[PDB]
């Protein structure tokens, strides 16, 4: 399963097992015994506008 | 008459007629009787590599 989306650069910690916040709770929960990978990355010169 | 370069994102105030600096004393100097205008904008998701 891949699963795609883009957060602000404070709330990536929030994509943890076991995490509450904002997101987590209202947005993206994740199973507190998941197994797999997260990868984050930075996309600010392609989805900033003046 | 047509001047044209990149600086860094503070420097801009140092582009002004009778300033001092390290950029406005080194690199380029405006003259103390300079007539016409001056522009500058942003380019951090042009020049900026990861």
């Amino acid at each position: 399963y891949a699963d795609s989306f883009v957060i602000r650069g404070d709330e990536v910690r929030q994509i943890a097992p076991g995490q509450t916040g904002k997101i987590a709770d209202y947005n993206y929960k994740l199973p507190d015994d998941f197994t797999g990978c997260v990868i984050a990355w930075n996309s600010n010169n392609l989805d900033s506008k003046v």
